[PDB]
């Protein structure tokens, strides 16, 4: 059983000389101390230590010139030639902090070499550069160096970057390179978060030969945690890594996504870093190299770094805080999957696109409503109810205005269940189903010889359009009808239109009941100055079906009449409410007519 | 760093006495020898061995009575009481093979105990019972025993069964138990494969409290391999395991799914077993217990068992043979995901169902075609072309029969791109798109003032209906028309109808060209006795667009005229062929009219 490698050269006394090294020198000190306290390493290196001590190194000028030059060798371009002045000033500049730059760069190469040569199973370099956190960086220099020196063993390198910041430099260094896969999880927020570039967006997958060898997972907000990252690793990172089949894994291992870090504002516990490390160790014959990066909380760095070290040694990881991925996270991973399905066999289903502006392309919203309008005309002579504004959105039965009883149904679009091959988003039209419970009420209303009006609510402010359309239909058609007994059945966001109608018009005379199948819509009530009369009427002339998981249960203290008569439903979806409460509701409205 | 456990008690001399022990005694011998040859264990157990030797044990009568009885204790039922006669005959029956039953059962409990108590990190029991492979079995007895003896540490047990046979007994023993999660990958084939029961189907998820705590992955055929199993582990097994959060992992570790096993006929290499083991070791604080089970090839058992042992010791696993999952496998995992999304947060999207027999439920096939028929009537007065048989399937322009030029388009249903929340199979009707390139030709044909006929092919023998419908339309409408210049445009399986038409009717007179956008449909040609005249005509009056990945390229030797003039297309899908070749094809057909 091979030992793991550990490179550490703090130089605390030398670091006490520096003034005006933004890098905190006690960062590496705290990491080493935590590993030592656990008993994995000693101040005096012993053959009993499970960590093999690897001596730190200074990167030489000739060494670094080879990296920048040999890759150019592997058509010719003068602007692509190695520049001695620039390469030198990065290694030997005026300030004495230059020593740390040389030591950090060289030690990364030396430590990773110990892994590639098989001297150790894996390694952890705890040697930091002087400059700020977030011309090749250490990870890039190391990656390129291994590909060059050991071409018979290393032909593909995987770079996993789980620092909360996107590595612009690392990505750009291999953006055209197909043999180096760069994977990055980072806080993005539409490119607002540091470095504030759009370069780390999900759409950037590489270019030229390196197309499909850059994978970005840009989180859209703060507060991501254990479940979110393990979710991303199980659904994206590990499947892609297995397909890439790397010969070497290098981790840009920052800890500013850890709980306690005030900059990153994420909630990763040490166990998350232990699990991620352990997963990666299944790759590349175990050849994993950890490079210490960012982090702003010494305690978070200490505990998280210990967890990473423990996984390298084969110590079992702890229990995750949670395996629950929040909606923002899964939406991000869905977006990533759609993009990445173009380049990776394991990312499915493949997402095909089309332009609604094209003449031969139509949104299903219009397709479904047109179908309904056609079916209803053939069966009942139901026709379009015109809405003057500055088609088939509103439908009505013939001679609806001459019936004693009138039903007005206000609903969002129907349920359509998409089924087919799970290889793409193309649907099987035989197995895909239109589920239209509203039609049960339409059918029923016609059988009773009631007048009927059917309003289809539009989808993506939006409530403004819903409220106005309900008022329009009321003022222009329902109000001017003969019906003595008017009924309303609402679905979802239709509730906003109906309660606003009851608050804006004198409906108490002719409206006998207002049913509302909320579904996943949060409960809302009347908004009126009428303290007594109106809220009492609404409560006595309504049925508001609520699920056990409605948002009104998170602060369920107020029992107001203006919320209407609340009714319990077993079903969370509006569609299921309408279908299942169909019998009970229809019979209830008939009995109201006596 | 804790050692791993190894229990081994071959008793070769005792086993030489048995005659007429179906279990092959050299099974355990080959496993131990392979581990020893690698240098992980010695004949004379040493403190230097990375495997700690755990002494074998006989299961006692009182011990086993506690298991069967204590679970009954944890309402009352006489038929649920422990029976002393049965429990005894299983441990002490007449034949001397009884000793092996006691030794195997006791050693499993002892070995697993060493893991739970933390004496070892993990363990591998290499002690086998006498009976055939595939009243609690060893895995079940062990699982229940740990839950009973160490209730403060073990409250949830995960059982992973990757023997190719379903463990009917294990499943049935915990089917109502929510604290024991049973996961099984097995060759099923509609319950034809041994044990030949439907008990291992994907739909059986448990019952009572144990509902949602049984997960079956039933492979539908032979030949599953590395990519298929790692696919199943990444998409199903590990996500569910992480959500269950077991305190102990027990592996029913059979090797009859290994390459070389003539019974299982699967292709798992040793690396697949190494990777699966390594993944599971991330769970339950590393508390993993391997129980040796089935396998019919001693060499396959030897190499695969070595791989499992190596993972327990923390040795990096080898490279997989492939990460490619075959269509049968992904279809199985899709099926599993749909079922399991009812009980597990991590299995998404949730699958909702509906009954097309219901009056308010319609298949999208009919919805889309009805929409097309409506849109075309409003725009061009295109109407239904009746098909007498013992609606809107066939559409035609008004006075199509009085035009000099006539276009007949034969097509499968249009492309519909399903988009929305990836939490369910419910579609967002705003983002979901109907993509109908056939309408480009319809529009174009009307602009040219050509006659038009549009035939929609049905979906799921099936080719019989396609061929007959084409002949019907020809004999009844196209044949009897005035058009001197007839054109055919086919899509997908429509090719079968068009080539059959050219072979069954005298089309040489009036038909000027027959276009076919194959897409993913394999190339087919004429089937006629006419050796010269007909195949020559078809070649000179056709355009057959073929993708680079058509099935005709796997044996592409014959260049026949009866296949038609083959044309190259960049696009694999019929829909993309029609849209992209639209300009070139329309202009080509116009030039034919001179
Ligand atoms: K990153
Ligand atoms: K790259
Ligand atoms: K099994
Ligand atoms: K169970
Ligand atoms: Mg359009
Ligand atoms: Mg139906
Ligand atoms: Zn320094
Ligand atoms: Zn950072
Ligand atoms: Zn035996
Ligand atoms: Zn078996």
């Amino acid at each position: 059983l091979k030992k793991s490698g550990l490179c550490y050269d703090p130089r605390m006394r030398f670091h006490a000389t520096l003034s005006e090294h933004p890098e905190d020198p006690r960062r590496v000190l705290r990491v080493f101390e935590a590993i030592k306290k656990a008993g994995y390493v000693s101040n005096v290196p012993s053959p009993s230590d499970v960590f093999l001590r690897i001596p730190a190194r200074e990167a030489t000028l000739e060494e670094l010139l080879q990296v920048h030059s040999q890759e150019m060798y592997d058509k010719m371009s003068h602007e692509d030639l190695a520049n001695l002045e620039k390469i030198s000033d990065s290694l030997y500049y005026n300030n004495e902090s230059a020593f740390c730059a040389r030591l950090a760069c060289g030690s990364a190469i030396e430590t990773c070499t110990a892994v590639v040569t098989g001297q150790v199973k894996n390694a952890f370099a705890v040697v930091r550069p002087p400059g700020h956190h977030a011309l090749f960086n250490n990870v890039s220099v190391t990656a390129r160096s291994m590909l060059q020196r050991f071409p018979d063993k290393i032909k593909r390198v995987l770079i996993v970057d789980w620092d909360i910041h996107h590595g612009n430099g690392t990505q750009m260094a291999f953006y055209d390179d197909p043999n180096v896969l760069y994977v990055s999880l980072h806080r993005y927020e539409n490119g607002r978060f540091y470095p504030g570039t759009n370069y780390g967006c999900a759409e950037n997958c590489g270019e030229g030969p390196g197309l499909g060898r850059t994978v970005n997972i840009p989180w859209s907000c703060a507060g991501m945690g254990d479940g979110d990252y393990i979710y991303a690793f199980q659904r994206v990172v590990m499947p892609v890594a297995y397909e890439f089949d790397p010969d070497l894994v290098i981790v840009s291992c920052g800890f500013d996504a850890a709980a306690g870090d005030h900059i990153g504002q994420f909630l990763l516990t040490p166990a998350a870093y232990a699990h991620m490390t352990q997963m990666l160790m299944g790759l590349a014959d175990g050849k994993v190299f950890i490079s210490l990066e960012g982090g702003y909380n010494l305690d978070s760095i200490s505990t998280s770094a210990l967890a990473v070290a423990q996984s390298l040694l084969g110590i079992p990881p702890g229990r995750l805080h949670t395996t629950y991925a929040c909606p923002q996270a899964v939406a991000t991973i869905n977006h990533v999957t759609k993009i990445q399905s173009q380049y990776w066999r394991c990312m499915r289903p493949k997402h095909f696109d089309a332009n609604p502006k094209d003449a031969h392309v139509d949104r299903l919203h219009d397709v479904i409503r047109t179908y309904q309008a056609k079916k209803l005309f053939e069966d009942w002579k139901i026709t379009n109810m015109p809405i003057l504004r500055d088609n088939n959105q509103v439908l009505c039965s013939s001679n609806f205005f001459q019936k004693d009883n009138l039903l007005v149904i206000v609903h969002e679009s129907p349920r359509v269940l998409g089924n087919g091959t799970s290889e793409t988003n193309v649907l099987n039209l035989n197995d895909s189903l239109l589920v239209d419970p509203v039609s049960l009420y339409v059918e029923w209303a016609m059988q009773q010889d009631w007048g009927l009006i059917d309003i289809n609510i539009p989808e993506v402010d939006i409530l403004s359009e819903v409220k106005e359309l309900c008022l329009y239909v009321w003022d222009n058609y329902v109000e001017l009808s003969i019906s003595k007994n008017i009924f309303f059945i609402g679905g979802g966001k239709a509730v906003h239109g109906l309660v606003n109608l009851a608050s804006s018009r004198n409906v108490s005379d002719r409206v006998k009941c207002m049913v509302n199948f909320l579904g996943t819509e949060p409960l809302v009530g009347l908004k009126t100055a009428s303290e007594e009369d109106l809220p009492t009427w609404y409560y006595r002339h309504s049925l508001v079906f609520v699920s056990s998981s409605n948002e009104c249960w998170k602060k369920a203290k107020r029992a107001k009449r203006r919320y209407g008569r609340l009714m319990q439903s077993e079903h969370t979806e509006t569609s299921d409410m309408m279908e299942q409460h169909y019998r009970a509701v229809t019979q209830y409205l008939l009995h109201l007519l006596q």
